[PDB]
């Protein structure tokens, strides 16, 4: 029994130094916020970038952090408004004895979260995908060893590969989502997968009323298409499917009593045959025309649950009556 | 302009006696078959031949060699009280015509077109017929002997799977399909020979299903294939949305969001501004706790799309005609 | 009722001084290939790309990013005059609307008709888009809010890849579809049941370029189809059994000289005993002259000349419905 | 050098007895001849007259009761009532003369009994295969026909026994005394004598009844095999209708112009009076390019 694993947003503000940034990249292309038709996505797609970056860490940009000598201090941290929230959540994660894994979209994001954990004295290992494959073994193994020294592990999402196992830890960040919905989710089952013991808690940084939240909404509007999508799996393998031995057998043994035991005429033929009037037939249509209103309400309404005929109903064993 | 929604109806029709002697004589001839199997490999053959003579005897016994009464044959009534669908379409017929309808009348089998026509020249109707074999100059002759206006036709007999698609019968508002289809897109496409644009009134369909016999079953797997197939439409439709990427408007609508606030916003932003300074634990408490309020109400507005419901881009329906052509 | 033929004009179009650049640039940036004066090996996927941007060259030079003068993108006379099918496009639009005929443009590429809405709108040309990327809403609002009379539309833009716009009689393929049927539906879109005047279709093709050749290898693939088309009427027209009708014509043939026969029939009536070798020579003779011309009846006949049940043309829409 | 085979159609008129019994047929069932039948009707009943017919085409003494009565002899009669047997048997006298040797095909194995009866009158050595002669009967028939310096002369067979790719290239002359409803039956009955190993010329004749039902089913048959051939030099169209653009054929489409363009360092050349004169000039090379190809065939495609 593996606990499913709880997924919170968790949504957060920018700092002072966030919104002017995010002002500037919105006011030095204001005509595109606002805005041919001839010109490429890349115009609005550089502002997209600006905007995650900026959702991100301020120091992303040059010229942003406080002028020379550079040092790593508490604005590191009250600069961007998921570091305040990352400081207080790291420093209760460590409290209750929980392992994190720290997942994000950019890596020089990274390199800043790699410079917070030595101001706070965290332990950590860190996989940017450009790391060898001997090397992101070791940093596997490091956090894995029973008795680890390490406490967070700083990865990439896509670049880490397929198949790691991370299950020495039980809750994961994200700080940032891809445009991908199942890329965070093969990071969130770095955690949950076979070998995990405690609950496994997945945290997601997204920044409110700006980019992110809109971001967040496409990439769960396709992950709701790919479950529409897998769900319906086998519509065309049951669409194409040519006529089955069972089935073929109710077709033809339908009726089949009735007509066996039939000596004059059947149902129309037998009740009114041969002759029709049309107070007779008037009977008829309004009746078929009420079968069949039924008959399709029945199966307009259905599913793939009800209409899938499984490998099994093919092996044909026996009849159940004679 | 309006075009009025097709009324479908089954008509459930009864065998008569000829045909339930022969409907037996095709189970009894068979009967190890049908009471039980034979190997899988041997039985589709043999089913398959059980199922196309049974739907032969639903049809009409004259079908079969030897039915019809010995030497000599004659035309009479008894082209008509020997199979159950006729008699039902004998009455439907003579309502049709009295109400100022034309009737278009399609069949699987082209040899039952040959039983209507000499059903039609026994009633004194005046008829057209589409064999598939027909030829064009005489087919564009039959559809504008039938269509032109002040047209003498009432009767227009085609077989279901020789259309050679694209043609116009909006003269008549009735379709009658003699017999089904096992592929339902098929007389959905006969019925789409009338109900077409062009077409001024409410255009009805009558089925005839041989009920309590192999075609009310029949039937069903054809309302089963047509539900399914929506299912491969819709889930299409699904893989198609899922795949596209951002739009310009998309990319527009994400940029935008929340921009005017951030220009109002003249401090911090949201958490920041409610708080900023790194604080307590309970206001972390509520952040966490309303963030996960949020997320439970996200998935509720996308957990109940479903497959029925996507946005329509091309009006794919596969209750509509394909636009396929079957010859 | 009587549907005009469509009549459809190749307009053969040259190259702006922006286009020929970009054409160079496009051949040299992968020179090897197009020589192939050396190992011509070169895959085909090499020059799949030259291909793909060569009809993008041909379409207009602004598909290609940095290309137009930089930012901010701006609407004016240069969208025009550095795009040979522009200019042949601007001066056709002035004049087909002045004799009172609307026309549906389509093209291969969304981002040509978002070049094409930016000249609509700095010409005033009022207009309707379908995309495959409009919804069903707004694409069965479109079509009718541009067929309703008294319309103030007048350019209608759609992607190539049963809908009706009968109300438009000008048809313009700004570019053509490798699959030549492909463009036939969207032919038909004005030219269908319910047209009332004549569709003409103008085939821009830029002339002493890749266009040009595409035309010709199009060309025989729509014969090609023709002859598949044909083909299988032989076929069926062959795997025929006869008629009850062609049977009756068989027993019939010749029934009425035999009743009215009272001897010995034709041949054997002419000698019936052995005589002379006169008589099987003069047999074998008419015979042989015989067989030639039965013969030359069906020498004569040939694809092309087979009757027509169903009437399917390569030359005609096939009834598929065509996405990108 | 394997000579082109020459194929000559016999009209053949009928005895007078022939005229009886066609007239027996098509009166006993003459509603029917008449069309005064259901559409509905099964084809049963117009095959039936049908082979009647050409059963009556081949010889009446297929007929029941037809020879005449007691005694039964084998005279010149057997010869006299059948318009084809008279020109078969002019026709082998010549044959044998020249030294040429012969095959006899038929539909009706009932007919190939006729027949042997007639070579065993006339003191021809013969073999027959029926399909019904088993396979080492009908080796040992070849043999001995094919044996160098062969007794035989007639090769008595049926039109289905034939076609199995066995060889009698030493007999020069094929005679189908009846056609079947197949073109390539017949087609393949002659190519039994004529094929590799022949050294002469191999001449068919296929003896028809002229103004009766075999005219009428040899126009039909000489249909079919023209729908035969078209299909088969068409066949080519389909496979070739869908097939990617070669590596070379791309080539050609780049190409196509790069010359012009290189040296250009300008525009092109045609960079409403303007417009009229291009429409009239595309208008021209449109009509002539459809023109060009509409009228091809698969060869030059």
């Amino acid at each position: 029994s593996l606990l499913p694993k709880k997924e919170i947003n968790v949504y957060i503000g920018m700092s002072e130094m966030q919104v002017k940034w995010y002002q500037k990249i919105l006011e030095k292309d204001i005509d595109a916020v606002n805005g041919g038709k001839r010109e490429s996505k890349t115009r609005l797609l550089n502002i997209v970038m600006q905007l995650r970056k900026c959702c991100n860490h301020p120091y992303l940009f040059e010229g942003a952090e406080p002028g020379p000598p550079y040092t790593t201090d508490e604005h590191l941290i009250y600069n961007a408004g998921k570091m305040v929230v990352l400081d207080k959540l790291l420093k209760r994660i460590q409290k209750q004895g929980s392992r994190v894994l720290i997942f994000s979209q950019m890596s020089r994001l990274l390199d800043i979260l790699e410079d917070y954990c030595v101001f706070r004295g965290y332990k950590y290992c860190r996989i940017d995908g450009s790391t060898a494959h001997e090397d992101r073994i070791a940093a596997i193994d490091e956090y894995n060893k029973p008795g680890s020294d390490k406490f967070i592990f700083l990865l990439t999402t896509r670049a880490g590969g397929l198949g790691i196992n991370l299950t020495t830890a039980d809750i994961v960040i994200l700080y940032d989502s891809d445009w991908n919905p199942q890329a965070d989710l093969q990071a969130m089952d770095r955690a949950h997968r076979i070998g995990q013991t405690k609950q496994v808690v997945v945290y997601r940084f997204v920044t409110d009323n700006a980019i992110e939240e809109k971001v967040l909404e496409r990439a769960a509007q396709k992950l709701r298409l790919d479950q529409l999508v897998i769900q319906q799996g086998r519509a065309q393998v049951a669409a194409k499917a040519a006529a089955n031995k069972d089935e073929l057998l109710s077709m033809i043994q339908h009726g089949a009593e009735k007509v066996f035991q039939t000596k004059g005429a059947f149902g129309t033929m037998a009740e009114k045959g041969s002759q029709l009037d049309d107070d007779d037939i008037d009977a008829i249509l309004q009746a078929g025309e009420t079968r069949t209103k039924e008959l399709n309400a029945r199966y307009e309404k259905l599913g793939i649950d009800d209409l899938q005929k499984f490998t099994s109903e093919s092996a044909y064993e026996w009849n159940g009556e004679d």
